[PDB]
């Protein structure tokens, strides 16, 4: 058995995407547009996150280091300056609805 996480790193993961939409005030999932953060961090940017623990993918972090965030899934908050750059995000995702 070699490894590691596998439910949490998901459950990160729905957590971001969730929280995305909600930052836009959606009431479902969307893709985390990291890149937005990686072009743009001084306007894109999660909040709240514990020590240590910066917002970087759920697909590196450790076990405990998962669970960190979890543990911090009411505090974690999505700062959006710019959300009229989001739309294309919104607009490219297609998810469970191709329109």
């Amino acid at each position: 058995g070699s490894s590691g996480s596998s439910g949490l790193k998901q459950k990160v993961e729905n957590l971001f995407n969730e929280k995305c939409g909600e930052a836009l005030g959606l009431k479902q999932a969307v893709k985390v547009p990291f890149a937005l953060f990686e072009s743009f961090p001084e306007d894109f940017y999660v909040e709240g996150l514990p020590e240590g623990v910066p917002f970087r993918r759920p697909s590196t972090f450790g076990i405990p280091r998962l669970e960190k965030i979890l543990r911090n899934k009411a505090k974690i908050k999505f700062i959006i300056k710019k959300p009229e750059m989001f739309e294309t995000a919104i607009k490219e995702s297609s998810g469970p609805s191709s329109g």
